[PDB]
């Protein structure tokens, strides 16, 4: 009767509704099993929420087990009810409620409950700490399951204790008050501090005391929001693996190392008051693959200076394919650093917070050796105006032993007469950049042509030159005598590269004739000139004459008026030319200020082979025929070299801003204090 | 007692099917809970699958949820069934079949659903979007985990909206039509595509609308079997990082990206028909261990010639630890692109679909700074005939700015004559390769040592030279002359470098005495000669005569019909001679072909250090007896330097075929045209 | 009546403990079931051990299903009871008890399922066999989650089959008898072992037969305590992904491979009795990131010196940004080995188990391009008298072509009169350091100025030097007769580097002014003295004397007994000085053995600017006065030379011990054979 009718009831689609639960953790404790390994349901963890339920199996003789407030529940009569649970926990499971709740407890629970632990969702904490070899992590994105720190709390959201080794953080977000974009911070805050070990083990890796080996890994973890430092790794702690490492919307640090032997990769820091990177003590680490970018973040409203990577005091570092830009101030300031090695090194455009300012490398007390360098300035390339750094080089002291190579000079056609070193401060410092000999280091023997003086009388006049050319007198350009110097070489097709010092007199309209290739401009004079051409109210135009190949070009511009030349001011003026390949610089000897252009591809109408086919013979001053315009002014240093990029060009001012380019390269070198 | 036998029945092992369930979601949602949080169970969710069951809890009031088909399923009386399931959601739990089934509703389900998705098994889909910082997928395998998109789907199995960001996508596959190796494909296929960004978002990483920021990672993820690219990443996307690619068997390109601000760890790519990787307008961007192989694969089909990288409209690349091998055409092409450094780099045995054709590296207006290359031919020093790489470096235009360092000429036997730079194309960019001044731009003062001509008769005579010797004339060589040009200089420990032009005429039997260090060849000669010999029937022997510490032994090769020297022809012939290094060159200055041979360790009897204990003086076109072999031809552009490598002496045939080898270590350098 | 009470029972908070389940899978395949999807509840697995339980769901058509004792169990009458399981598959499911339980078969069954595998615990096992595309592991933790061999067995506790392909092995723990530091191994096992294949599949990846394409990634896997090897990749295995695997307490070698085509990123091992890293016939691969320390850890008692990685019969290999530290004897051994590059290489305090005895990188018969070298022996730098390495590089034959260039001598201060490079041993190899040209290579034309003999009788006298000098005779050095060596030349700001050989007449007390700058010694006197002195009971102190900008003072050191220079052995003498910065050198030219120090920053009391402005000229063997005290012994070999970093100085020394400098630096070089 009532059994048949039993049966269907229970056997109907809703029939587990008739099997009774625990509706909370509360009553698990007052629920005595009366047999082993028996089955329990747990509606939820606490009453009223519909989180954190499961199924539990009872231990009759709880002893030895303790009571944990989410997988481990003990009844007042001894018992253990243990969740059905096979891998990891989850903050749920101990009560944790998800949205705008306080789920430190829950969380803690967790990292200490003797599983990894896996987010599912996003929890609010205010400080949480991993003890243990089983205190990992792991979420499924880098925003959505993540830890977030109460707006009212302080310290360290995440610390790692000196006892937890060998864990993952894989695949979770930890934020702050300032995570998102624009958004203000909580003083005093920190993503994830690490920190210094107390001690060393002698049973490693069944350690339960206090040693250095971390041995961990951080991997897709994204850092976010905070005030003091998105990460802090602090010293004394061994193999700290970062991997994919995101850190963004820090207050001042992005991140801080201070310690030794770790292996970072393809990490990216992203918008910082301060720097993006702090390596304070570093030895024997490798960062492999970095993106350091928007350091200094002016609306952070942090006041003063900060590069956008600092590496201080360390020792032994290998820093590849990293870049540094958009940072607000200095790109990377290296102090008091022995053997710090870079390969790939990518910075352009920083120094954002005031224009023409900043420098992408600072050296200061410190050794290194980069390859592999580039920084394409982008600002400069487009022609934007957009603040951005002065130079790539500064350095600070004359005791750094320091060697760079790769693209120094980028080499784009210079929209706005500037490029990726518009301020050059030469160094005493034991440097040596892409290889090239320092003239003023150098005992080698080379060819020096002889040029001739020409003018309408062929006496040379000699008169006095700023003291910043190094000399007593220069040779005495005018208009009215046609001084110049002829070379009887011919350029051929490797090209050549022809420099000066020249203090223009700049008075009314005029064209100077800085320095040429033959004679004449028509479709067949195979002639190049470098002329300033000055008209009537004082504009100032930079004007390269190519003719050859059939046909003429003239590539001009006009300088803006804080660019001008200014009369009695010694700059050093130079030009590399080859078939297809054409750029020349004018650097203020006194302030290092420089402005360049540079013509391939494109703003070529043709290579103009034929200006290189043996035939136009090398003039400084005019041009090889009696008829040629000349200059104002004084000469000084006049240098003949075999062809050399821009990019070999600007290394060479670092040694010094007018001395020869190139010694390996150098044809002709006349000084013209009082003789040619 | 109906009571007790209830509770008995209940009591057996299989007592759980009297507890009833929902047969399919479509029951479910006809089944209207009458407590808040009931419990069910629920069987599966479409009928008769056995797939995609759990148990649900109920909320009465349902408002604000939607039904979703698969975690949220809602009654008509407007309550709310939730799956049980804190953490990831699978494709089952959707409807999915697995299978022949298109799941492609289901998987997508997934990835709208709210959390991440676990692929626990192969799918098949027509298109997928993922557009949520949610929308994470993992899986447990590059290949039983899978997407697969179906044989008549075209476009994207998986595109990338502009909305989504943070997201991760682990290990799991994302498979083609052609996934199999040696399977077609459907036409107009993406593995996965990541569209160019529509807007800028000011909330992120909150954002719900279009931004550029996609701050993501595919990580040991297989992309296979796709028509026109496998990993497509468009313009305007920052930070997709990829770590652990594998790209295998694209019937076009391999991947594709256009963006910039990047990194990429661990990239394989392999098997494409035409590119394995395109980088088209990139910049700011790092590639940090990468594999591009079998690319141009011929069995795809395509019509035209594909390198195995494009680099183009690029800048500011750094790409560290990459290879490229195997592939059909020419290696990378750089064309149009500014800085771009790599360090450790690694192109051989490329061009394979002709033999002689193609070049590792092609440089088209373009500037590249590369540290670290390697490029062992394995085919040249394993002699299997297969086909590859003419050589290792091309330039298309003189208007590149580059600089290579490395082993450019890795140093192996030469069993078929032949080695990594088999044909030698000279350029006039502006190049510098190992550090190497090029004669042609120097004005170094060096030595050059006056050599004393002799001959039966002691007076010189000169005859014509072709004109690709650059000169008008050069020196007779003659058998009944004997004659020869004498230095004083013995060779060292340390080692010499002998190189000429030599336009040999080939008639009859004939031993030709290229060069000679001492003279005699017995167990005390002390000495070293490089002989032509031709037998009587024309067959050609090229043979190195070693005589010292002792013993003699004679390295000689029969050169193939296709590889004799001609008569009439100028060769650029060199020897690299050191205790225990002896190779010796032989190079068409017409067509660039080169033939060579190094000897080191094993295939040396000896070291012969007796060759160099300051006792044998160094002759050209004889030995320094009279009672020596000579030549037959004409003798120019003589070169005495002290010990390069074969590396050295290919890289400076760069700057041109028949100049010095290494300015630094030139001791002699004669033209020959009409003086001695 | 009845029926509301079995409802009131049944929903009681317990009510779950009515419903029946199998106590046993041997129960389960006695339970019949009598509907299709039958729902099951399976309390364990095995009974008595509360593991393994969960649901299972029946198929009463069993045809097609095997009993894997797990997953999968099969009844007497042909039903088929499926465990609810979407996803992976853990060991306690088929039987596994953990503790100290022998797990192998459960474990076995996991990875032979069809699915992946979670590791939620650690399980003993003796022998694992990886053979499908589904044989994938997972754990959570570096430690806690792990396969742990039980000591009774040997061999290979992971074998990865030449069938498995395309899994992914991610964050668990492999570990040996020996994986606690500080304990014993068993003989003859392995971590994991990657098998040979035997053949090549034309059905990838759907392949079930030998393929040699394992294109699967070891991630975040901890490696510890076996005998033979950690990890072992044997040959003809292609694309075996590596990423932070750890390794640690091998008895023998850390890791082999054997095979081509793979790239590993940021991998350490620590703690090897033998190599840490042995890469045995290996090409075409990639190795970035990487901490290779402790290697020949004497501790684990193996007789015989092992390298911390050994690079053998290998070719075209790139290895960035890795680090060998610590281990105790040579850092790297290179043999038979083509085209080996690396771009950021630290190798430092290495011959750990003999001071002074061993080197950083050993080169035998191989070529390598070496770039952004660093090495600072922390050991030297501290002044611990640690056992640390001899010196940098080592050159095993004279038939090596290899390239160097970064930071081949730190340049810390030498608390203990040594640096990096303690012994140098010069080699003839085909070696480039630093792009320093070799003297004895060069035909270059250099200045070389022409010094003037002073002393009380002005006609030099000439006496013999050991052979080991390198001439006849040099200059005779006394008191008596202040012999020395005045050059006009003044020091300048851009610094200045003096040496020469002086075989030293060592009796009674003595001042020796080895070189100077100026003369006098005061707050005025612009002077630098490089002094041995000599007191009455033979202490030697090597004193370096500054005076200038303002004030004066002295750098001196007492030398240890067994650091003493010795009469009549020929010692290279050396030093660079430029403001801010001074080093000096003393080697002996016999032996090898250097002593040294440098002075940059603080220990400066200030740069001493004014000894560099062009007032204070160079003497050999005194000052420029005639009153200053000279030298006991002979002299030979005099170099002045712009500035040198201590860096390019020891860098040239393997050159040659006692050639010039840097000869584009070169301003004098003198014989003083009979000659001055
Ligand atoms: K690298
Ligand atoms: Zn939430
Ligand atoms: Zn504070
Ligand atoms: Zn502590
Ligand atoms: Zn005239
Ligand atoms: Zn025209
Ligand atoms: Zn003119
Ligand atoms: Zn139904
Ligand atoms: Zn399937
Ligand atoms: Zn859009
Ligand atoms: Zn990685
Ligand atoms: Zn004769
Ligand atoms: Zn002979
Ligand atoms: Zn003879
Ligand atoms: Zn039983
Ligand atoms: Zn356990
Ligand atoms: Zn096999
Ligand atoms: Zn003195
Ligand atoms: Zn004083
Ligand atoms: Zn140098």
């Amino acid at each position: 009767d009532s059994f048949i009718n039993v049966i269907n009831t229970l056997g109907r689609n809703d029939g587990a509704k008739y099997i009774g639960e625990c509706h909370s953790v509360a009553d698990l404790r007052n629920t005595e099993p009366t047999m082993d390994g028996q089955r329990i349901i747990l509606k939820q963890h606490t009453a009223g929420t519909l989180l954190g339920g499961g199924v539990f199996r009872a231990l009759i003789d709880g002893t030895g087990k303790t009571d944990n407030n989410g997988t481990v529940i003990k009844t007042v009569g001894g018992a253990a009810w243990l969740r059905v649970n096979a891998d990891r926990v989850n903050p749920f499971m101990f009560g944790a409620l998800g949205g705008s709740n306080d789920d430190t407890i829950p969380v803690q629970s967790c990292v200490d409950s003797g599983k990894a632990t896996q987010l599912t969702d996003a929890h609010y904490v205010s400080n949480i700490q991993l003890k243990y070899n089983t205190s990992s992590i792991y979420g499924s994105g880098l925003h959505y399951s993540r830890l977030h720190q109460l707006p009212s709390a302080t310290g360290n959201c995440i610390t790692i204790k000196d006892t937890c080794s060998l864990i993952v953080l894989d695949a979770f977000g930890v934020y702050g008050t300032g995570a998102q974009q624009g958004t203000s911070f909580t003083a005093g805050t920190t993503g994830i501090y690490v920190e210094t070990p107390s001690g060393l083990s002698a049973d490693y890796p069944f350690h339960t005391t206090a040693d250095p080996r971390r041995d961990l890994c951080i991997s897709k973890v994204h850092i976010a929001g905070f005030d003091e430092y998105g990460l802090n790794i602090d010293s004394g702690n061994f193999s700290v693996t970062t991997d994919s490492l995101l850190v963004n919307h820090i207050n001042q640090v992005g991140v801080r190392c201070a310690t030794t032997d770790w292996t970072w990769t393809n990490i990216q820091v992203n918008t910082c008051g301060k720097q993006c990177l702090v390596l304070d003590g570093c030895g024997n680490g490798r960062i492999i693959g970095g993106k350091f970018i928007w350091a200094n973040w002016q609306p952070y409203g942090t006041v003063g200076q900060f590069p956008g990577i600092t590496i201080n005091n360390s020792q032994n570092m290998v820093i590849n394919g990293i870049e540094v830009q958009d940072c607000g101030g200095n790109g990377i300031e290296i102090s008091e650093s022995y053997s710090i090695s870079m390969n790939g090194l990518n910075t352009n455009r920083n120094g954002i917070n005031a224009n023409n300012t900043f420098y992408n490398i600072v050296f200061n007390k410190s050794d290194a050796v980069i390859n592999g360098f580039v920084g394409l300035n982008y600002a400069a390339n487009s022609g934007s105006g957009a603040n951005s750094s002065a130079g790539n080089f500064q350095f600070l002291s004359n005791d750094c032993s320091v060697t760079i190579n790769g693209v120094v000079e980028t080499g784009y056609m210079g929209i706005n007469f500037i490029g990726d070193n518009n301020i050059i401060n030469p160094t005493n410092s034991d440097l040596s950049i892409n290889g090239l000999v320092n003239y003023s280091k150098t005992g080698l023997q080379t060819m020096n042509e002889t040029p001739t003086f020409d003018g309408v009388s062929t006496t040379p006049v000699y008169v006095s030159v700023p003291s910043s050319v190094g000399q007593v007198n220069g040779l005495r350009l005018s208009q009215a005598n046609k001084d110049k110097l002829l070379y009887s070489r011919t350029a051929g097709p490797e090209g050549i590269t022809m420099a000066a010092v020249i203090v223009p007199t700049i008075s009314g309209a005029e064209v100077f004739n800085f320095m040429a290739i033959g004679s004449g401009f028509s479709d067949t004079s195979n002639s190049l000139h470098l002329q300033l051409v000055i008209d009537a109210s004082g504009k100032q135009t930079i004007a390269l004459l190519l003719g050859g190949d059939g046909t003429t070009q003239i590539l001009s511009g006009d300088l803006p008026n804080d660019l001008k030349l200014q009369s009695g001011v010694p700059y050093h003026i130079a030009i590399g030319a080859k078939p297809g390949y054409f750029w020349w610089s004018i650097l203020n000897i006194q302030t290092g200020k420089r402005i360049r252009r540079s013509f391939r591809g494109a703003y070529l109408a043709v290579p103009f082979n034929s200006i290189f086919g043996l035939t136009s013979s090398l003039t400084f001053f005019s041009d090889s025929n009696a008829g040629g315009d000349a200059c104002s002014g004084v000469g000084a240093k006049v240098y003949v070299g075999m062809f050399s990029s821009e990019n070999d060009y600007v290394a060479s001012r670092y040694y010094n801003l007018i001395n020869p380019v190139d010694p390996t390269k150098l044809i002709s070198y006349r000084i013209l204090d009082s003789s040619i």
